[PDB]
């Protein structure tokens, strides 16, 4: 994959029964783990819920791997890749997705279904009191030939609170494991920000920063990562 | 509704980056809690795992309600409702459901939307070691203005064992709140079973039974249901 | 067992960081499935938190045991035997409780020893806005040579609402599993309530009844019970 | 509290109904964040499980807090602190814990309750097949006037596997609120690792690392930390 | 009045039926238009609802009268006065104000009374969705022998949108009419602000800057102030 | 409540910066909407304002409620209800109420807080040129699980002319919306009358009739009530 | 005017921009106070927002005049009368009316025009979600010379729910007031129902019934009307 | 837009039944925000009642928009925008606009259709008994796509009294959201003024000043605008 990409998305979705289309363009540095996004709602906008929520769903290939680590998305290509995700929130809501990733060219292209439901109508994210994520830390490691990450994510509320929720992962090559150089456990830093927010709620720009590491603050007694 | 009614069924959804389209042909005693649908898999089949976890997403207006409890799904016609759950396995594996109900004339008809992520590759799911379900006792009570639901089930394993999950469901009639007559807390007996296989894997024809009743083993000290 | 016996219970716990002690007397009737307790909060008291959490954990060996339904517990005498279980809530709250039942003459003696936390406090069992709990129905399944049961329960709230929880149980027999008639899949309705509050809320009159059977509304097409 | 102090450290607890009991002595370096102790299991050893899944509940006063983000737990001395958390594992395990911590001259005392249930006898822990914890990244938030921390953790298995855990705490200050600088969001990495084990399987040497920061790898465009 | 003064609040009332009270402690520059407030909530928080609603009415005194406008309110000390204010907001609800201001030695005493209601329950007051005051300009101006002022003002929310208020008041000196000198029409520009949140939400550092003058950008081509 | 019963009110309010306390007991017919009381004013009396704008703060769950219409009032009791008010005149007055309403063996008992703005010194409330009530109409409808009302009302001056204002009130039971019957759309006739004024202005004779229905005199042609 | 007269209206308007023009042909018995009108919007159609809000604006000389009040519009002819009228809805929304009634022969002639302006796009109006208007009760009075009214109006949506709005009349008779008998405060129903839409929503039938009165409802003590 | 433009005006209206028609020719500096026009009425002149009323109704487009706010009005050009108004006074008068704004060549253009309803006969604005507008600050803030208007104003009164109002506008732009940035929070001050009065009250040479900003003379502790 090239060091400048462009990026282009379709996703589809429905939440709480709530029917919606959006669609992206944009441009990151793979190898330097920063992007960026112009999503716009295409149909059933303005949502009645806090786009925050779409967020984390809108690319994994752009990360900065560090120490090594194989990185599982990069040698995915040409073949591409998918992944599969459900997201629990503490007030008992649950948000699935299945995404496809090509890359054809210098353009990633990404096409995501989605599925939410049982969101409270009394809650931050129906009732839109909600003021984007917090960075977050996602764990990887591998099983049963595929790469997994599960993470917690935390959404900033108007009066201070915190909504959280939990990421499970299921991340799926295109080629075959013997082709690949499975890495070992690791984590990912991301840190996912709207920017801006125009066309009376129904554009936005997102921004994102991913770093895939060990610990590092903490040093190993044992020789370990 | 009628007595007698005809039911078609459509359905597409993808688990574990497996595509699969569903469509079926049944009948059902509305009153008499009792149904039977001839499911074939029309895209995708066979399936590379168990149609059991597809059993439970095939038709609550179907549904002998007992002891004068409040109809939430009969009550709805001719508007209907939708429905959207999710069900949380033991083993890790999320699937979620998006699902609309229509009737016309006298037949049901069922649109299904299902997304499914990370089932285990070596699971009783994936490996097709899955023989049906056991019957279950679904838990029904309001909130917000819609009736919710949750359930354990169990699905029964050729080694002996039972792989257990959650369903948690929100239930939404077309109607407004105020021309329903809202249910207490009650229950629902339902018991689904595959009776026959054929045409490669591909045909699947299903029974269910279902009852909603309060408890009617343990008396009241207090007099309540 | 005998027909009927007495009841003497010993409780400890600290939830969110609140430390009390209960003891309790009171008498049963093992084949009939009934029961009564005076529970009194010996330390602790009143507690700050409704008592309804508590109540669940106050007495398996009495169920009536239907359809031929091999008793676990009943066949546990005279060594007896143990349960552990952690309770989780729909709000964030966790409780965990470890117990040892043993028969002495003719009385039924339970230590218990719980440990909960993350109670929201403005949550309806922190403000005390509970009323006593629905009845509910337990799914019983043996694995890996004990007894396991796992149930969804809602607590009645002042404002109309249901607060749900998920119970996950291990149910222990002090004798060896060889020479136990392990069961088959079952269930097992249970209605906990409290009839009298006394001594500024800290004593407790609360009576049960549990009945072990097999789903009995719905036919089986498939000659299973 | 002094830049250099002692550890002492009592525990009892239940697992899967196995009583048991362990001290410990140790030393540690609060500012620096670096602590280490001799636990001894005193009862019940050697464990009939892991001694892993006790490993993370044997000392949050000891972090190096960066950044001039406010230290709850410094804070909090004389008076001390409590926590509590329950940590739920993904093959249906369930362990919580109730801890005091106070200072006693220049010494701190640990006083944990531990009741775990639920796991399976032939998995990882109870088969004791783990091999340590991987390091871990904590989710710090302020919630009801107390701090909150989730933390999703990763024991290595033989296979080269891992097994997964999510923990909920509630920390607890014993100090006025009126007398706490309560910090924003924020991250503590811990790096907890067995580094000898001895006295036939029931000593051991344990030592960790704990650092308090902000996202430091992925730099804000909103200005934020 | 001194150049400098402290401040010193009581304040007691009932919104949407919440009963609470409130006491702060402050100084301010009289002459300089600016001070600030410790706002304590003593009874009945936190609040159900947002603070916000109570900023405005927690201090005329301290305003920066320029241009030779009299001062209303520092001519009348030490009688002091009173004023009465009823805040219509744009979704139905009304909050009515009675405040007492006495100067005793250098301290500003005020006591408060409010009643507040139709809230709507899913509006951004009683949602907690509003992040503060946006700076606001009154108008005002004599009658019948005391001063009036009139204010719009909004409130910033969440999702970038504003929720909009009419403030009407009636300011009622102590002080005999035949000694003071009663101001022509002029403007009064206000900037309430949080700048801190501690104490489960019960404590907030708020700091205020006023300012009286005439129109100056747009001159007048009458000669007219 | 019983068809006979007493009535004991208590009253604290300021309106234009003039502080008065009233006391009073009376009697009436719940069922039969006719009540009658005697109103002192115990404290700031005579009033500096005419009494009529205190008269309809003085009794709901006493109305005939006819055509089968739910009774929101008598169908909160034991538990009771509470209602909050805001009046605004035509001249730019407005008055805000705050009432608790129990019921206490076949006593209703009444505590009010009333606060009140912006009276025009020479209108005819201040001048006491007001000459009673006009009856007057109340629209009632639900809104958000409780009953809100709305009502134009007219104050009658002697040389013929009236003087208006719009009241605006939530009514709110202390019974949860569950127990509860809502009422569809419907109206209250009332008609306060002061028949008798006695002890130097600060002994009101005061007496009401009060009526919920539908529209009783044009028929509708769609079959609404 | 005779007992059965014929109907027609031309009116032309402007609503948050949009343009529109109308004309009806009708008839009406004035003693009876029953008519109806077959209203086609000749211009601009169909209307972007629901034609509930022009149906108010569509005859106060067909009005069945009890107990003796005099008529104010009926002694209005042969000159006729004119009136004026603003409608302020709870949700921000103006709608502004100048009217002029004449009669030709047996014919009553209407010439409206109507502004308005502010009504929200989400909102019920703009969305076309109300249904119809809730009977009414118009308070009508004379002041300086001519007759106002005063009303609350409520118009219906499926939810259940109500959007209410506030009328404020003043009614001109064409004859000088020295010719006529001015009524006393009275009321006046009115109950506004479209029967029928046709014409792709661009033509409506709609009737209505209208009767003046005083409150019948509750007798006087005092001898009021 | 040019830095020099000329303004051609269209106005007609109806006020308490009077009908009349005004024109007027002006010229102005668009970015300086200072005009000038001379209005003539055309028909129905001189009028009944205070040209004072008609004098904000003749130019938004004229304003120096200082502190880089995005300018709605001039990003509107050329295709123009409208703009819809219902100004409220305090004594029961109201009066709706609805405007059309466009700009050819240099040339403003200005169609203006007004009604006005309830002005009291013996008020000031009837009487002739104004003295001009008081300047004014007008608050600014975007809603659903579209630039919303809020201001109080004050009429000068005989006896030194000011007569207040209330603006309620929504400006449209012709423009669609894509091709339009949108404005902060913010204010407007106007200055209008008749400098001269001739032809028997009939044509007014009316100036006004306006500029759009941040609150300036109030520092923000938090770095808000």
């Amino acid at each position: 994959i090239s060091d400048n990409v462009r990026i282009k998305l379709y996703m589809e979705g429905t939440v709480n029964n709530h029917h919606f289309m959006c669609e992206a363009e944009g441009e990151g540095k793979p190898y330097e783990g920063t992007q960026m996004e112009n999503i716009k709602v295409t149909k059933g906008g303005p949502l009645p819920f806090s786009f925050d929520i779409l967020t984390p769903n809108c690319s994994v290939a752009i990360t900065k791997y560090t120490s090594g680590i194989p990185d599982y998305f990069k040698q995915s290509f040409p073949e591409g890749f998918t992944w599969e995700r459900t997201t629990i929130y503490e007030d008992g809501a649950y948000l699935t997705t299945q995404q496809e990733t090509k890359l054809d060219g210098n353009c990633l292209v990404y096409n995501i279904k989605i599925l939410g439901c049982n969101f409270p109508p009394n809650g931050p994210v129906m009732q839109k009191k909600t003021q984007g994520w917090e960075p977050c830390c996602e764990m990887r490691y591998t099983r049963d030939g595929v790469l997994c990450g599960q993470t917690l994510m935390a959404l900033k509320c108007a009066d201070g609170n915190h909504l959280t929720c939990h990421l499970r992962t299921t991340y799926r090559s295109k080629k075959a494991a013997k082709a690949l150089q499975m890495p070992p456990f690791h984590f990912s830093d991301h840190r996912p920000e709207i920017v801006k927010v125009s066309e009376n709620g129904t554009l936005f720009e997102q921004h994102e920063s991913s770093v895939a590491r060990y610990c590092q603050t903490c040093p190993s007694k044992l020789g370990h990562n």
